C-alpha cells in the first residue's frame, strides 16, 4: 500500500499523471487547476482558476458534465465522461475526464486524459489513406490513357524490357506487321521473332540505334510473318527502369531529293552538325558521334561545338566570324577531340541558315587521316 | 489547495489519473499494481506484487529505468521514460511513465500512459508508407509510357476535354498538321482550331461525340496551318471523366524541321552533293557542285556521266563505285574535276553508298581545295 | 584490205579510233582538234583551233615533239611520243601520241591514247605501302603502350564486349579478384562469373548504371574465388561500337566518414541534388534527379541548362536564381518539373547560393511533392 | 579538215589510233584483223580470221555485242560496249570497242581499246582504298581502347620518353598528384616537375632502379603540387622506342584530397538551406549540419550527437519507428511530414525525407529535413 502522502505531493503526482486536472467547487466554479509539466506548452491555464466550470467548457460538455455528476456521491464510485473545452488553443481534442466526488465540501475532483496522441496519429492515418486513394485513382487513369492511345494508334509500335529482351507490350499494327494476335507475342523476346537474330547482340544494335538517335532502320524479317521489317529503336526511362519503343514499318512500301538527304545524314561518312549561331549544338549525325567517340547524341546536344575543337575558343571564333561575314566558310583545319583526349585530323565547312529567329548553323565536318 | 485526503482516496485518485501505475520499493520490487478501472485492460497483473519489476520489464527497459530512475530524489522533480512490459500471458506492451520518488521510503511511484493505441496506429503508418511508395513509382511509369507513346507515335493525335471543349494533349505531327507546337495548341478551344464553314461548325461533332462516345470522321481546315484536314474522333473514359481522342489525317497527300535544314544545306552549303545511278550516271546535284563544274543547269549535266566530270575517268568512277559498294562509305579520296572550259579543279571526294533493293544510289560529297 | 569510204566516214572512224586527236598544220598551227564522244570529257578543246600547238604543251613535251616530227616523212610509217598538255590555269594532263605526216600537207595527224586515268597511279601505289608501313609501326607502338598500360595497372579491370556480353581484355589484377587465369577468363561471359545473374539483366544492371554515373557500385560474388566484389561500369565508343568497362574492388576492404556519407546520400538518397553554374548550366546531377526527369543518362542533361526542366522554362530560372542570388538561401520554391516528353511533375526545390568569389555555385535539393 | 587520204593511210591510222581494231561481216564472222603495229605482240591474233567472232568471246560479251550491235544504224552513228576477249592464253581480256556500221557492206568495224591497264588500276585502287580504311579502323579502335584504359585506371600513372626525357602521355589521377593539368604537362621535362631532381640523373635513377627486381618507390616532391610524392618506374620497348612508365602514389594515404563533387556536398552540407542528418541503425544521431541544429534550436552539434532522432520528434518514438521500419523496407522514404521540437515546448512543422544506406556492420540512416513551418 501507499505510504503515508502530503497534500502536496499527491497534487504533483495528480498533476503528472493526468495530462489535466480540475479542483471544481460544489457551486461549478473552478478552484485549482493542475496542469502537466511534461505537458506541451502548459503553464498558461492560470486564467481558469476562479472561473465557473462554464467558461471552460462547450455547453453541451458542461451539460454531460452536470449529468455523470448527477448522482456522484463521495466515497462510493467514480465514473469517467468525454469533455470538450470551449477554447481549441488549450485542447483542440476532447479529454477522458475520471470525476470523484470529494468528502468534506463536495467538490468534484476531474482528473482528465488527453486523447490528442491517437487522435493526431489515428488522423494521420486516414489522411494516409485519402492519399492512397487518389494516388491508385490517378494511377488507373494514366494507364488507361496510355492503353488507349496505344491501341488506337495507327503506328506499329512494341514495348521490350531492356532486362530481358522480351516484349512487354505492343499495339494491333506492330502484331500485324509480326504476323501474331496481341496476346501471344506478349513475354516472347523480341529478337526470336526475327530470323538469325540473338538476344545479346540484337539488342545491342537497338541499344545503340537509339543512342545515335539515327533514323535508319535495321532490317529485320518477322518470323512469323515472313515480312520484311524495318525497325526504329528509342530508349527512354519510365520510374527509374528502361525501356525499348520500337516503331515497326514493312519494306518495300516522287520526292526522292528529301529521303536521299536524309539517307546522307543517318548514313553518310562525313560528320554533319546543325547548331545554334553560338556554336550550341542542336543535333549531329552518326559519323560525327563516331568521329568524336561520343556515347550518343543527347549527350553532345546542348554543348558547345567548342567542346570537340582542339582549338577551343580559338576555332569557335573563326567559324563564327566567318560565317557571321560571308555567310560560308569553305575549309577550314583543325582537330576534333574526344572526351578521352584523343585527337583527330578535321576539315570542315560552314553555311548560315539565314533566319529571323533561329539562325542555325549547318557544319560538315570530315575526317582527314 | 487541493484537501488532504484519505490514503485510500489518494490510492484511488492516483489508479484513476494514470491509465496505469506501479509502486516499487527501494530494493527494485514491485510492491503494488494500480489499475484504472475506466482504461482497457492490462490482464491479471496482481501476480507482479511481491515479485522483481526486471521481472516484468524487457532488457532495454531495466537497464532504462535504473538510468533515469536512481538519480531521482523525494520532491526534487520527476522523470519521463518509455518503458516495455511483459504481462503474465508473456506478451509485450509499452508505456510512458513518469517516476517520483517518495519521501517515506525512497520507493519509486511509476505514473503511466497506455502507448498501446499509439503503437497500433504506427503499426498501419507503416504499412501505409510502403504503399503510397508503390503506388506512385505505379503511377510515374504509367504516366511516362504514356507521353512516350504519345510523343514518338507518327498517328497525329489530339486529346481534348470533353468538359471544357479545350485541347488537353497532342504530340508533333498533330501540331505539324495544325500549324504549331504543343506548348501553343495546349489548352486551346478545340472549335477554333477545326474549321468548317460557319465559324464553330466543329461543336456540332461535339455534341454528337457528347452522346454517342463517337462521330463521323469529320473535313475541317486547320486555322493556323491552312491545311485541309480530316478528323476521327472517338471518347473514352480516364478516371470518370470523358477525354476525346482524335487521329487526324491530311485530306490531300508534312516535312519535319531536320528535312528543310537538309535542303537548306544542299541548295546552300559550300560542299557539293550528287547523287547518282550504280552507273554512275547524275541523277541529282546540287548548286555547290553546279558552280564548281562550271555547269549552266543542273538539268544539263542531270544524265550524264560521273566519268566526264572527274579526272581519271573510267577509273575514278570505277574506284569510287566498288569501294563504297564494299564498306559504304569512302572516307577521303583525292582526285580532280575536269572542266568543259575552265582549268581543273583540286578536289577531295567522300562516297557513301545507299543501298536499296531496287534503286540503289552513289552520293558523293564534293569539296574544292585551293 | 577496206572497203572505200566517203570522207565523212573516215573523219569518224580516225576521231573513235582515237581517244582524242589534233592535226596541226605543217607550220605547227593547231588546226583541228577531233574529240571522242564515247571517250570521256577533256573540256572544250576546240579552243586550241587556231594557236600554235606549242604553246598547249609543256617545254619537255614541246622539244620532244620537235624530235619526234622533224624526223618522220609522208609514208614512212608513223612515231610515237608522249606529251603532257597545259591546263588554262594550271594544271597538265598526259597523251600518247602517235604521229603521221600527211603526204598532202606535209601537216601532222596525231592519234592520242588518254594517259589520265594511269598517270602518277603507281607511285601512288608507292607511296600508300610506305604510309602503310608507317602505320603498321604506329600501331605496334600503341598496342605495347595499351598491353603495358592494362597489365602493370593496380586498378583490377575488364573490358566486356557489348554484343556478345563476353569478357575481351582484363589486367591480372581483374583476374586475381575473380580468381582466374587470363586464358580462362578471356571469352568468358562476365555475368556468368558472378553467382544469381544472367547476360541480360546484368548487361543492363552496367550499362544503366554507366548512363547514370552513381559511384555506389554492384555487389557481386565472383565464382571462382568466392569473393565479394564491388564493380564500377563504364560505357565508350571505339571504332563505332560499344564496350563495357569494369572496375572491381573487393567488398571488404576513404578517410572521412563525413565525405563518404555524404558521397552516399548524393548517389543513393531519395532526394533529387543539382550543382549548377551561376547562369543555370547543369554541372552535375544525382540519380535521382535523372529518375525524377525521366533523363537518359547523366550525360543527357550535363552542359544544358535547368531551365529545360522547369515547366515556366526560362521566367521560373530568373526568379530562382535571382531570389537565392541575393537571399542566399530558399527553402521552399514550388514549381513544375518537365521531362524530354513533356511531362509536369509538381516539385518543391530548396536552393543554396554557394558564394565563390571566381565560379559560385548554385545547388538545388529537389523534391517530387504529389 | 582532213586532207585527201590515201585508202591505205587511212587503214593505217584506224590501225595506229586504236590497240586492235575488228571488221567483220553481218553474220558475224571475223573478216580481218587490224591489231595496232607498234604492239608487236598483237600480230598472233591474225589466227581469228576464218572464226566466228564467239568462240573468241565470253558469252555474256557476246550477249552484250549482239544487242549493241542489232541497235546501231549505219551512217547514223556509232555505239561503245565492252566486251571480253580470249587470248592465246585461258585468260579473258577486256576492250572498249567503238562499233560503226559500214553503209559498204552492213558489215561492223570495230575499234579497240584496250582496257588492261585501266583495269589493273582500279583493283589495284580499290585495294589500296579498302586496305587504308581497314588499317583506319584498326588504329582507332586500338588507340581508343588505350586513351580510356588510361584516363580511367585509379592508378596515377606517367609515361615519359626514355630518349628524351619528355613527358609523352599521362592520366587525371597522376595530374592531380604532380598538380597539373592534362595539356600543362604533355611535353613537359619529367625530372623538372620533381624539385631538385636534373634530368639524366633523374633518367638513370629511374632506369636503374627498374632493373632491380625487389624495387623501391622513390620518394619526390612534385614542384607544382607540393606534395611528398612515391615514384615506382618500368622501363619498356615499345616499337623500336624505349618508354619509362611511372605508376604515382601519395607519400600520405591519409590525405584522400577528394573531388570536386566532394567539395560541393560538403558545402551542401555545412552551408544549404535544408537539415541533414546521419543517424545509426537505430537512431542515435552520429553527425548533423547547421540547418538541422537552427531548426531545432539545438545548442551545438556536439550537443545532440549522440542523441535519439525521437528527442527532436514531437510525437517521439512513433515517427522514429515508422520511419526506419518504412526505409528498411523501400529503401527510400520520399517525403514524411511531421513536428520537430523547438525551445520553450515549442513545434514546427517538417517534411522529412528519408535513405536507407545499407552496409554489413555500419547501416547509415540518412534524412533530409525541411522546416515546413
Amino acid at each position: 500500500s501507499l505510504p503515508s502522502l502530503a497534500p502536496d505531493l499527491v497534487r504533483d503526482l495528480i498533476a503528472t499523471a493526468a495530462d489535466i486536472s480540475l479542483l471544481v467547487s460544489q457551486e461549478g466554479v473552478v478552484r485549482e487547476v493542475m496542469a502537466n509539466p511534461h505537458h506541451p506548452s502548459f503553464g498558461q491555464l492560470s486564467e481558469w482558476e476562479g472561473r465557473p466550470l462554464e467558461e471552460v467548457l462547450t455547453a453541451e460538455s458542461v451539460a454531460k458534465f452536470r449529468l455523470r455528476s448527477e448522482g456522484l456521491e463521495p466515497g462510493r464510485g467514480s465514473v469517467a465522461v468525454e469533455l470538450n473545452h470551449i477554447d481549441p488553443r488549450s485542447f483542440e481534442f476532447p479529454i477522458r475526464y475520471i470525476l470523484h466526488r470529494l468528502p468534506a465540501d463536495r467538490s468534484i475532483l476531474m482528473l482528465g486524459r488527453d486523447l490528442r496522441p491517437i487522435a493526431e496519429v489515428q488522423q494521420q492515418l486516414v489522411a494516409a489513406q485519402l492519399a492512397m486513394e487518389r494516388d491508385y485513382e490517378t494511377q488507373r487513369e494514366m494507364e488507361t490513357r496510355y492503353r488507349v492511345v496505344l491501341d488506337v494508334s495507327r503506328d506499329p509500335m512494341v514495348l521490350v524490357s531492356m532486362s530481358t529482351g522480351r516484349i512487354v507490350d505492343l499495339n494491333s499494327a506492330a502484331g500485324l506487321l509480326l504476323g501474331g494476335v496481341r496476346q501471344d507475342l506478349l513475354g516472347a523476346a523480341i529478337a526470336q521473332e526475327f530470323e538469325g537474330r540473338r538476344r545479346g547482340e540484337f539488342m545491342e544494335t537497338m541499344t545503340n540505334l537509339a543512342a545515335t538517335e539515327s533514323a535508319a532502320p535495321v532490317e529485320v524479317l518477322a518470323r512469323r510473318s515472313q515480312k520484311r521489317l524495318l525497325v526504329v529503336p528509342r530508349v527512354f526511362r519510365a520510374a527509374g527502369e528502361r525501356l525499348l519503343l520500337c516503331q515497326i514499318d514493312p519494306a518495300d512500301a516522287g520526292d526522292e531529293l528529301s529521303e536521299n538527304l536524309a539517307r546522307l545524314y543517318h548514313e553518310g561518312v562525313d560528320g554533319i552538325v546543325f547548331s545554334d549561331a553560338d556554336g550550341t549544338i542542336r543535333g549531329a549525325n552518326e559519323a560525327f558521334l563516331n568521329m568524336t567517340d561520343s556515347s550518343s547524341l543527347a549527350a553532345i546536344r546542348g554543348r558547345s561545338i567548342a567542346d570537340f575543337l582542339a582549338r577551343g575558343s580559338v576555332d569557335l571564333r573563326v567559324l563564327i566570324d566567318s560565317v557571321r561575314r560571308t555567310g560560308q566558310l569553305r575549309l577550314y583545319a583543325t582537330r576534333l577531340t574526344t572526351d578521352f583526349a584523343g585527337q583527330i585530323a578535321a576539315e570542315i565547312s560552314a553555311t548560315w541558315l539565314d533566319d529571323r529567329e533561329r539562325p542555325l548553323l549547318v557544319l560538315v565536318v570530315r575526317d582527314t587521316s
